[PDB]
DNA sequence: TGTTATCCACAGG
DNA sequence: CCTGTGGATAACA
């Protein structure tokens, strides 16, 4: 699984643009999908936190680490996030 | 308002 | 390098 693939898939899935994933915009409508894309990058690939960060608009590796934890948390608190996680992995590992 | 996604300064594996 | 921690803060909800 490649990061570029994850970004395109996630963008389409949430009906937003790949550029939104790279953008510094923090609005939840795009930051959530972004965090989901970053967490997937970490769970689906062997890329380090710094490499995933660079891959998402030059973000710090700690931001990716935060993303992973936030998505972990949300997966436990929201059935919809839990579903998006499953749906996306289903697609990406096809 | 209160919350948080992001970056920075560090640090031992 | 890598993964983590502690802290600030500008953006968010």
């Amino acid at each position: 699984v490649t990061i570029d693939n994850i970004q395109k898939t996630v963008a389409e899935y949430y009906k937003i643009k790949v550029a939104d994933l790279l953008s510094k915009r923090r609005s939840r409508s795009v930051a959530r999908p972004r965090q989901m894309a970053m967490a997937l990058a970490k769970e689906l690939t062997n890329h380090s936190l710094p490499e995933i960060g660079d891959a998402f608009g030059g973000r710090d590796h700690t931001t990716v680490l935060h993303a992973c934890r936030k998505i972990e948390q949300l997966r436990e608190e929201s059935h919809d996030i839990k579903e998006d996680f499953s749906n996306l992995i289903r697609t990406l590992s096809s």
